[PDB]
This record gives structure tokens, C-alpha cells and sequence, in this order.
């Protein structure tokens, strides 16, 4: 619907205001664990291309900070082609970014993404999720996840357990009407900190384009795509839009 796309496109304009209220969470001090530093400037942006209702995610790229080796500053996030959903998003493959400048010396840390539940834990897609990204390839990447509201934004980060893992990959293509076996208990907290101290930057697809939400039939989940360093589009932005064309060759 052409009415309800632009309504959809208005409701996001107000998301910049959820930044007025930011709770990042906290928990007692374990030195045997890493301390996630987030960008404010990251964040800001993120959020300000998000949708109120369908969620987005991204991978959290970075390094160890000057003071300390177990400190994590995140200096990259990479949006890449997705189809989100309420209450889940079906994400591509970690992407390579191997052939762009300043890129050596990053680490892979996890992803990050918006929700619009509040829990205290990972919920059953984002278990399925992390495992179908990490399972095989990085088991200590983390996931940031955000309760978007109206009036606020809450950031609490989780690791996910050797359980949790198990249980994911036997879950390979979602859809909630299931959660069979599924324990909150799979994922446990991560030490996360919110700093204007420091700034990031983001990679995005060569064409530009990440929210295939509304154009399914041309998103390759399983595509090798090509990335650059740039200004992600938002939600609703215009070349989000399905467009048809009649063929003649």
C-alpha cells in the first residue's frame, strides 16, 4: 500500500527522540571477562535508520583499546543486505571486507540489532540467529540488543552458551510458531559500555541498498556482496521501494 508506506515512513521520523533517553546495561564487575565499548555516534546513526515496528541488524567490527587489552572499542559497523521481520531478521553472510583500506586489524566482535520486546535475555530467533552467524566460525562474538520504545533506548549485551549453540543449530530456518526447548537461560550477560569518548564509522552494500524487507524476491541470502565505506539509507528510504520492470531482449 502506497498510504501505509508513507505513514511507516513518517513514524520514523521521530525516531532521533529515543536518543534524549539512553540505558545502557550494568552488572558487577568480572575481570576474566571483555568490556564492549560502543560509539555514541554509531548508535545515534543506527537508530535513526531503524523502523519502529520491523527489526535491523548489523555486524559490530573492532579492536583492543590503548589502556587495556581487554577493553573492545568498536570502530566499525557494517550493515549489510537483511529481510526483517517482527520480532526477528533473516541476516546474509558475515561479509568480506578484506579488500577495503583500514580494514586490516579488525576483529569480528558480533552483531548488534533493534527489538521492540524487552527481555532479559536472548529470545528464541535471536538464539537461532547468533547461532546460524557463529556456530562454526566465532563462538565468543556477542549480541547487542536494543529494546526500542516510544521515549527510549535500552542496550544490553549477552554471550551466548555452548547449550545455546547446540540448541540453535537445530533450529535452521525460523519461525516462532515453535521455541520448543528453548531456555532463556541459553545466553548470559556481557560487559557493555556506551562512549562519546570515541567515534566509528560504516560499510554498507556497493549498491547501497540493505532493506530488502519489501523486495524478497531479490534478496540473496545466501549472496556474495560487495561493500564500501559510506552513509547507510534509512528504513524507508525511496530506493527501499519495490519497483517492476517489463523485460525485452
Amino acid at each position: 500500500s502506497k498510504n501505509e508506506w508513507r505513514k511507516s515512513a513518517i513514524a520514523n521520523t521521530l525516531l532521533y527522540l529515543r536518543l534524549k533517553n539512553i540505558y545502557v546495561s550494568a552488572d558487577d564487575f568480572v575481570e576474566e571477562q571483555n568490556v564492549y565499548v560502543l560509539p555514541k555516534n554509531l548508535l545515534k546513526k543506527f537508530i535513526e535508520i531503524s523502523d519502529v515496528k520491523i527489526q535491523v541488524a548489523a555486524f559490530i567490527y573492532g579492536m583492543s583499546a590503548k589502556d587495556h587489552p581487554k577493553v573492545k572499542e568498536i570502530k566499525t559497523v557494517v550493515l549489510v543486505p537483511q529481510l526483517g521481520h517482527v520480532g526477528s531478521v533473516q541476516i546474509s553472510n558475515i561479509p568480506d571486507i578484506g579488500d577495503l583500506p583500514d580494514t586490516e586489524g579488525l576483529e569480528l566482535l558480533g552483531w548488534i540489532h533493534t527489538q521492540t520486546e524487552e527481555l532479559k535475555f536472548m529470545a528464541a530467533s535471536e538464539v537461532a540467529t547468533h547461532s546460524k552467524l557463529f556456530a562454526d566460525k566465532k563462538r565468543d562474538c556477542i549480541d547487542i540488543s536494543i529494546f526500542s520504545t516510544p521515549g527510549s533506548v535500552s542496550l544490553s549485551a549477552y554471550n551466548l552458551t555452548d547449550e545455546g549453540y547446540q540448541w540453535g543449530e537445530e533450529n535452521k530456518d525460523i519461525m516462532n510458531v515453535l521455541s520448543e526447548g528453548f531456555e532463556p537461560t541459553f545466553s548470559t550477560h556481557a560487559q557493555l559500555l556506551l562512549s562519546d569518548r570515541i567515534t566509528g564509522n560504516f560499510i554498507i552494500p556497493s549498491g547501497n541498498v540493505w532493506n530488502y524487507t519489501f523486495m524478497g524476491t531479490a534478496f540473496n541470502q545466501e549472496g556474495d556482496y560487495n561493500f564500501k565505506y559510506g552513509i547507510p539509507l534509512e528504513f524507508y528510504n525511496e530506493m527501499h521501494r519495490p519497483v517492476h520492470f517489463l523485460q525485452f531482449s
